[PDB]
């Protein structure tokens, strides 16, 4: 009677990022990406239970919104924000959740827009988040603020704005692997989803890859990519199926999309992230899909990619 | 054996617009918007065959790609592209497809940004796409330019470059309802997805609704709508399962998410849309979701809503 679970029959060609608004390039594994991830987005368990800030769907990813605060709790001017959801609900901050739902969870000078509400006549106007900033990013305490230096005179107080990324600044500190402080100089913990990590040596996790595009002074060149643990057409659907863990670990196996043909296989873990058994960098191309074929006991040994 | 249909089990409200990146906000019935409809962007039949210029997923709604021609086949000055599918594959021109899948499926003045691919040096900046000038916007031709004053020194011929869209100019012959001419001053006819119309006196298109971003000079107010078919999830839905379609036409509820109460009924028909029997101007907040029930003759007569 309960729900079987299933991966979708999608090739990863055509899935999109949980962390940024961007089609799936690839997957990677590879020693030297950390050997265990802490993203807050794309984040859901097997039987469909979000975690961290995760959306169900691609609806604001990267985004965040509230109203105008006239006052705090070229040259380029905060614009605070009451922080809401994406969605206008209300945001309950210092509780069981570390920032608005699709908030970025990495630190970079993130580039955008900033969108007047219809409400307040639709308008909107070039702005960036700088989430390494402890003082103006800190959504854990219901607050934060872009900069600007086109907002003069289109906003007044409790106009509903939301930020829009568009890319970031890349300099030679660039780690999108690291979580921002989300209560700024407060430590935050609660509501955090936990660190994903392999339990078998030999194993490592399979992140899937998009290129962030980059707008720097200049053109300036140093190209990104930001990695995540699920495309968000798996979080979606592992949401809407709520399909029952009915072992250890899920076996999943990758099929060329073309030929058919078996590559290789993986563990998918209830926590909802891949491990696979390698040992040098591989790069997988998304023309293929991942099927689920059975329930597995934890110490079952995958096939070596 | 044959996989039974179904909708996804998710509230509208949680779903995106198939014609633009934008939340849905609602769904309206109402005789004075188009009793037919004709877009090309978010048309699947319920069998999961793609038409017209539709994706089947959200990877580059509203965006079109291609390589830089330094040569036509403030001041905005055209970028000329010699277009491809927007996951790089070729598109043949002239042939069984009015655009790239994904183009614009309107005429505005779309504002957005230019995307160097990572391979040239990721590095973007602002142009804008006009989707309603036959001499730069003939996307079946194979080529087409967006407008830029930030482009001097950053394009050589065969770069990769995408536009990904923000928003739109809106002015008082704004229409969103009206395809482009796709083949410029040349008809076009051949791939476009038909015309989508109730064959019931008594029954109207029932549309999903977002909210466009605008941006007008000064912040000139004109706030703007954009109508959809089927949300993208649903397309994805459609596409992903294959299932076949086992009657006339699909009769479907619209439940409410929180009391579990059947709202109303609708006809969801093969070529991807949903009717409903209504007289007057209908709004739809879009906390329900929609429950296939059963497959029944075409003569079906729906309850008023
Ligand atoms: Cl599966
Ligand atoms: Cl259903």
């Amino acid at each position: 009677g309960s729900t079987p679970f299933t991966l979708p029959r999608l090739p990863i060609s055509e899935m999109t990022n949980s962390r940024f608004p961007l089609v799936i390039k690839g997957m990677v594994v590879d020693p030297n990406l950390p050997l265990q991830a802490n993203f807050q987005n794309g984040r859901i368990t097997l039987d469909g239970e979000l975690q961290g800030t995760t959306l169900p769907t691609s609806t604001s990813i990267g985004r965040i919104s509230g109203t105008y605060m006239s006052s705090t709790p070229r040259v380029f001017n905060p614009v605070w924000m009451d922080l809401t959801e994406n969605n206008w609900t209300e945001f309950q901050p210092f509780n069981d959740q570390p920032a608005p739902l699709g908030c970025p969870d990495f630190k970079a000078k993130i580039l955008g827009t900033l969108i007047r509400q219809p409400n307040n006549g639709s308008y909107y106007f070039d702005a960036y988040l700088d989430t390494r900033q402890h003082g103006t990013f800190a959504p854990y305490t219901g607050h934060a603020a872009v900069h600007s230096d086109q907002q003069a005179g289109h906003l007044a107080q409790g106009y509903k704005i939301q930020f829009s990324p568009t890319g970031i600044e890349s300099d030679q500190n660039t780690d999108l692997n690291q979580l921002p402080d989300y209560g700024g100089a407060m430590t935050v913990s609660k509501g955090l989803a936990p660190a994903a990590a392999p339990d078998f040596p030999g194993e490592m996790i399979l992140y899937f890859v998009s290129d962030m595009p980059v707008r720097n002074p200049n053109g300036e060149r140093r190209d990104t990519e930001i990695l995540c643990l699920l495309p968000q057409e798996m979080v979606t659907h592992f949401y809407e199926q709520q399909a029952p863990s009915q072992g250890d670990v899920a076996l999943v196996r990758y099929i060329n999309a073309e030929t058919g043909r078996v590559m290789f296989e993986g563990k998918l873990h209830r926590n909802g992230f891949f491990t696979v058994s390698a040992t040098a960098r591989t790069l997988i191309v998304p023309d293929g899909y991942f099927r689920f074929d059975s329930w597995v006991n934890r110490f079952y040994t995958l096939s070596p990619m």
